[PDB]
């Protein structure tokens, strides 16, 4: 019970602090695996894990980046041996990007750190709060973007 | 069986995707070059004041060698000053620079603007029981209020 109602402002403030705790969790996870990797780099890695081999055009669209800056960065990650480039089945031109075994290990290690840290925090919460938290973040995800 | 945990944790990896992307975007929009661990370092510094490397690394949950390296970088980028230890020591303290504080403030204000825009879109009917749950999350996680 009950609450309520809750104003935008108090909901936003609570979500803001929650967002800092999730960044803390991510920072811990990313740094443990790769202390140098950037935001757009890791996002690229996750995209490829989630969608599998895709052309640079498609990658760029999902990244929200210009195709030109995507090529440069893909190349860096190729040099870090996290991404391979593959011929299309079969276009000219393109050209598809996919994770190396290494790229895959990066994404899965970061996830495993995140879930261990989350689990640790969740153990400290009452079962009813845990459930309420899933509800709260799901509702937020539903509302926008959406 | 139980427990699981765990099932909740999994539901949470999925449920938190958006907030995380919004957070990551907000950092990236102020400085293109700052990593997420780097940004967390700055937030810890605004919350904890000047602290030494051992304390920073522990609060970050990152290995000290790597922590030391990312403080060096942030020093190079004028976001962090190294200060003398108040008592004895030997070890130098790390603290925010004015520009450092602006970065933290800017990223925070921009993320808040995106969050509230999305909160305006939740039906008034469903605006119940949200704060309680979120607050329990941050208390359990030890995260200070944003504010």
């Amino acid at each position: 019970p009950a609450t309520a109602e809750e104003s935008v402002d108090v909901i936003t403030d609570a979500l803001l602090t929650a967002s800092r705790l999730l960044v803390a969790i991510s920072a811990h996870s990313i740094a443990q695996v790769d202390e140098n990797i950037t935001i757009p780099q890791f996002r690229t890695l996750v995209i490829l894990s989630n969608h599998g081999p895709i052309n640079l055009a498609t990658l760029a669209t999902l990244l929200g980046v210009q195709p030109s800056a995507t090529g440069r960065m893909v190349d860096r990650l190729v040099g870090a041996e996290l991404i391979d480039r593959l011929p299309h089945p079969t276009s000219r031109r393109e050209l598809l990007a996919a994770l190396t075994k290494r790229g895959r290990d990066v994404v899965r290690q970061v996830t495993e750190h995140r879930r261990t840290e989350i689990a640790r925090i969740v153990e400290q919460m009452a079962p009813a709060e845990r459930h309420g938290l899933v509800r709260a973040l799901t509702a937020f995800t539903e509302a926008g973007g959406e």
